[PDB]
């Protein structure tokens, strides 16, 4: 509350830290799916049913710009394109089991760089 706080996190690093894990998403083998923007004009339903479409080249250029406030609104993108991918996409298929795989990747070094 008014002057009363708790010790200061240090988040100095963060934006170098969140840089690369940004990075080890953008070269694992299973982000071809997330590394642009999807389509609008030749993915038919997309625009309509996916409200908020994100990726990793629209996250890297927020990143790249101050548009992040903070680690956790960084990490609210990443889990909107893992988000948006079950939305679109069947289990069962190529996409979506690379939406799984990533966003356990993604997790994972969120927990050990941050947790």
């Amino acid at each position: 509350s008014m002057s009363v706080k708790k010790p200061k996190r240090d988040d100095s690093k963060d934006l170098a830290l969140c840089s690369m894990i940004l990075t080890e998403m953008e070269t694992h083998e299973d982000a071809w799916p997330f590394l642009l923007p999807v389509n609008l004009k030749l993915v038919p339903g997309y625009k309509k049913v996916i409200k908020k479409p994100m990726d990793f080249s629209t996250i890297r250029e927020k990143l790249s710009s101050g548009q992040y406030p903070n680690l956790e609104t960084f990490a609210l993108d990443v889990r909107l394109v893992f988000d948006n991918c079950e939305t679109f996409n069947e289990d069962d298929s190529d996409i979506g089991r690379a939406g799984h795989n990533m966003r356990k990747y993604f997790e994972k070094k969120w927990t050990d760089t941050f947790k």
